[PDB]
């Protein structure tokens, strides 16, 4: 079997992606937010406290014939930006793009922390890291792709976010239209349950690449590129008038500027970033300073290649026994 879904950018600067998926039996459609960062299957449901509900579409299980409580299970979550969630478990049926998994954990929200509450455009999140991640106790639940894993036709699922547009999350299969020349392949370590993976350097607009190991994650559910603070200070030496704001926590820079391109190595293959895709707008409504899409990851305690990385390429996410992930231009 295989699966095909469009993701779409939930606002103008690209903060996240959704998608839609079908749960339950007739189909209740939500738009999820695919996270190849976390393993829990949530979504807002007829269960969330109703003063956290504000404009998402909810889930609920005693309108699905296929709905079963899975028994005394709970989900508690805290996500790297500072949010959470937290509440009980169904089973039920879940389709992505036509890819049937029938038994898939579903985990309800009861609550849910304010900046869920305050992105109406977002109904949960469809976890795609690896499964021994996953919050549900006390028996761990799979995601979503281990579940279809073995139905799959090749046991892999691919991101092809768009730049202001929109894009695709293939399962089972490689379409070999969407990237341009060869896909490279990485190693993968699961050690910590992510996709986890070692860059091969980078290099600052038309700037000479410089090897260098970077351990990272490639995390579809994160908006920004996070890199080592180096990294990061020599990246923005090369915008006039860019400064790190405590205040606004991070990198600004002025909105007049002209951002220079961010290439990332994988193996001996290179991936350019765009200028315009490090570009996160204003800081506040009517500022002239703009936030940068490449921050310090110092004081998170791990590199992540978010949106920012990922939407400039065409990226395999290989489930095979040992995992490995593939990068390609587009």
């Amino acid at each position: 079997s295989t699966g095909s879904a469009t993701t779409t950018p939930i606002d103008s600067l690209d903060d996240a992606y959704i998608t839609p998926v079908q749960i339950g039996t007739p189909a209740q459609t939500l738009n999820l937010d695919f996270d190849t960062g976390s393993s829990d299957l949530w979504v807002f449901s007829s269960e969330t406290t109703a003063s956290e509900v504000d404009g998402q579409t909810i889930y609920t299980p005693s309108k699905s014939t296929t709905a079963k409580l899975l028994s005394g299970a709970t989900w508690s979550i805290s996500y790297g930006d500072g949010s959470s969630s937290s509440g009980d478990v169904y089973t039920d049926t879940v389709s992505v793009g036509g890819l049937t998994v029938t038994g898939q954990a579903v985990e309800s929200a009861k609550k849910v922390s304010s900046s869920f509450t305050e992105d109406s455009t977002i109904d949960g999140l469809l976890g795609l890291a690896f499964s021994t991640l996953n919050t549900v106790s006390p028996t761990q639940q799979k995601t979503f792709f281990d579940n279809a894993k073995a139905s799959l036709d090749s046991p892999v699922f691919t991101a092809d976010l768009g730049y202001h547009a929109p894009g695709t999350y293939n399962f089972g299969f490689i379409d070999t239209t969407a990237y341009t020349g060869s896909i490279t392949y990485t190693a993968v370590s699961t050690k910590q349950g992510f996709w986890e993976w070692t860059s091969t350097g980078y290099a600052v607009g038309s700037g000479t690449f410089k090897s260098t190991s970077i351990d990272g994650i490639a995390d579809t559910g994160t908006t920004l590129l996070y890199l080592p603070a180096t990294v990061v200070s020599a990246y923005w030496a090369q915008v006039s008038g860019a400064k790190s704001s405590s205040s606004v926590g991070g990198y600004v820079f002025p909105c007049s500027a002209t951002l220079p391109s961010f290439t990332f190595g994988v193996g001996s293959a290179r991936i350019v970033i765009p200028g315009d895709y490090i570009d996160f707008g204003p800081i506040s409504t009517g500022s002239s300073s703009c936030f940068g899409g490449i921050q310090s990851s110092a004081g998170i305690g791990i590199n992540i290649f978010g949106d920012v990385a990922l939407k400039a390429a065409f990226v395999v996410f290989n489930g095979a026994t040992t995992p490995t992930l593939g990068f390609a231009s587009k």
